[PDB]
């Protein structure tokens, strides 16, 4: 409960409005651009890392033209 960690994220809009995604030990090392690490791992990453992610993924939302967003869950 830190304003130094981030559990995950919820989405905004589209049909799964309001449904949230866990941030995983995988999103850790994608936040640094890399594959791996286990995605089922539920674990709250570092602000600085959440905000890699929220920016990178409302990117490809636009970039898709898609219908949805992301928000960081407070
Ligand atoms: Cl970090």
């Amino acid at each position: 409960t830190q304003a130094n960690w981030c559990k995950g994220v919820r989405i905004l809009g589209g049909k799964r409005d309001g449904e949230t995604v866990l941030f995983t030990d995988a999103h850790f090392s994608e936040s640094m651009g890399m594959a791996g690490g286990d995605p089922e791992l539920v674990e709250a990453l570092p602000m600085p890392a959440a905000l890699r992610l929220l920016v990178k993924w409302n990117k490809l939302c636009e970039q898709m033209k898609l219908d949805y967003r992301y928000k960081l869950l407070h």
